[PDB]
């Protein structure tokens, strides 16, 4: 075709016209056929691309994706439109994809720092470009640059110097406008949306950020007493406050996909910010800590002092002062048995959780829902008058002495082994009660092929039973069989210490990472369980006296 | 007698089987054996990572 070889040497599936291929060429960073073009037909230059891979693109995006000027500079005299989408198949739709590289000019133009077409298209009397301007995902050009960030540091310090110099051209070209403020559709700024998919390096440059320059509301670390070895760190922290969009550890608790998740809560006003609302208010759960322990003690003296008669919810025997304390701990233990049932219903139906599919998020639920459901079980199998109430009030007995242990949570040494046992709850035991359940089932079988019962109480390992039968011969079959079961024993305690080769290299710093999350988490958490009233929201400032050894010039104005 | 008794049955150093057949055994002593397991594998983890935090 003419058309084709026409735009190499000097279509309509793909949008491609000869100014198109024109520029999918660069050839020595030249077009000079754009005056015929502009003799043909402001709707060619912003012309889409008709193929669903590039739905909505134009040469424009090539010309800033070719990194040169003399495309830019001839590619916009006739007419360029900056405010102009590019959702296609080569855009934000699946993962592997080149996923939003900007879909826009000025988006596009800000990812890979050139400044000469931001500042170029900053000034071009055709459309100077929307600094708000935004998609159908609502993910404008600060989404544009925090959804482009990665654990590169050399990408975090381009997209940071890029970003921050955006900033500087955002007070300088088109200020009064705070486009930090502009959501995506989901309804999060980028505050909330970079802390939603995890990327501290720019939250933290929300936290932060300085304004060198007129003036004070675009600065977030305020300093107001200077000193040389002290420093005096105040915050607006627009965090904690953010009671009409979402709390922050709301989108870290729950994003489900996240990256470093758990460290990122050592970051400075996260950490100290929930330390010192720790150390005013949370600190006092040692309230329902000790209540719950009595509340333990109270269904212990129940099911405990359990008279020993067929009869089933029986009358005071004897008349005295302490079954008067057995059935008032009975109505009093599941009087707290509603409070805590309404609490997980209300954290069901408000906290939308878990349910599918494979792979169960948190191991508390199951066991909080299944003694839920055991103990409810318990209590209309107990106005259902049978026998079978009191295995199943020790099973909510042993399971809820189980639940104790989660109350566990904080204070500096047992915390944090709390946070060890925790994690090991959450890696290794799984595995090894799956192989050794499957070990138990082939050594059960096995001793068969009352006898089931007695071959579950003959090996924890403390198994003398050795068979007086003399028929089946015992000798080869017990010698590689006890061969195995060394197999199984050495494998297994392999599986233990490999299995701690496995979490406790890791577990070293993500104690003190996962440990301030899983109290940060209770703050943020015990400010919703307990429903009612006034937390601490004001936003005036947040007095920190670092005292960091200061030298040199600080020279604040 | 049953408390000196209990305190006599773990070392770990138990055979006492019980041949109560009424209180049915199957279950609480599975998942009772498995607490069992727990502190078990808990305290000599424990004791691993004690010295983890003090060797």
């Amino acid at each position: 075709d003419r058309l084709f070889s026409v735009v190499s040497r000097g279509e309509g599936s793909t949008g491609k016209t000869c100014l198109m291929k024109a520029v999918l060429n660069l050839q020595d960073g030249v077009n000079a056929c754009i005056m015929p073009l502009l003799q043909i037909d402001k709707p060619l230059v912003n012309a889409q691309c008709t193929d669903e891979f590039y739905q909505g693109h134009s040469a424009l995006h090539i010309a800033i994706e070719k990194r040169s000027l003399q495309c830019v500079k001839l590619l916009v005299e006739n007419g360029a439109d900056v405010h102009l989408r590019a959702c296609g198949r080569f855009f934000q739709k699946h993962q592997g994809t080149c996923f939003y590289f900007g879909e826009l000019p000025l988006s596009l133009a800000a990812c890979t720092k050139q400044w000469d077409v931001v500042t170029y298209l900053l000034e071009n009397p055709h459309q100077p470009a929307s600094l708000e301007a935004t998609d159908s995902l609502g993910n404008t050009v600060l989404h544009a640059l925090v959804m482009i960030a990665d654990n590169s540091p050399e990408n975090s310090a381009l997209v940071i110097h890029m970003y921050d110099g955006l900033l500087q051209m955002g007070a300088r070209l088109c200020p009064t406008v705070q486009l930090e403020e502009i959501s995506n559709h989901q309804g999060l700024t980028p505050l909330k949306l970079a802390a939603k998919e995890g990327k501290i390096e720019i939250f933290r440059h929300i936290l932060q950020r300085e304004f060198s320059g007129p003036y004070q509301p675009l600065s977030r670390k305020f300093t107001e007493w200077c000193y040389g070895p002290v420093r005096v760190s105040l915050y607006d922290l627009s965090s904690v406050d953010s009671w009409e969009k979402n709390s922050v550890l709301e989108i870290i608790a729950f994003h489900c996909k996240s990256p470093n998740r758990h460290r990122m809560v050592v970051l400075e006003p996260l950490n100290k910010l929930l330390q010192e609302k720790w150390d005013r208010l949370v600190s006092r759960f040692f309230f329902n800590f000790a209540c719950y322990l009595v509340y333990m003690f109270i269904f212990t003296v129940v099911a405990y002092h359990q008279p020993s008669l067929d009869q089933p919810a029986i009358p005071s025997s004897k008349a005295t002062f302490g079954e008067s304390m057995l059935l008032l701990g009975h109505i009093l233990i599941l009087l707290g048995g509603i409070y805590l049932l309404l609490g997980q219903l209300w954290y069901f139906w408000r906290r939308r959780l878990f349910i599918w599919i494979s792979f169960m998020d948190s191991y508390f639920e199951i066991l909080f829902l299944l003694q839920a459901l055991l103990t409810v079980l318990s209590q209309v199998l107990r106005f259902m008058e049978t026998e079978w109430y009191l295995p199943l009030l020790v099973l909510s007995l042993v399971l809820g002495w189980l639940n104790l242990l989660y109350y566990t949570r904080g204070f500096q040494h047992t915390g944090i082994y709390s946070v060890m046992i925790q994690k090991v709850i959450l890696r290794d035991l799984l595995r090894f009660l799956l192989v050794y359940l499957v070990f138990l089932f082939g050594f059960a079988v096995a001793l068969v092929s009352d006898a089931s019962l007695e071959l579950f109480k003959f090996t924890i390992g403390m198994g003398e039973l050795a068979f007086q039968e003399q028929l089946r011969f015992r000798g080869v079959v017990l010698l590689l069989l006890l061969a195995y079961v060394l197999l199984t024993y050495v494998l297994l305690l392999n599986m233990l210490i490999a299995l701690m080769s496995e979490t406790v290299n890791h577990v070293a710093d993500n104690s003190w990472s996962i440990w301030k999350l899983q109290k940060a988490i209770s703050v943020l958490e015990m400010e919703n369980g307990y429903w009612w009233c006034r937390r601490k929201k004001h936003r005036e400032g947040r007095l920190l006296k670092v005292g960091t050894r200061g030298d040199g010039t600080p020279d604040e104005r």
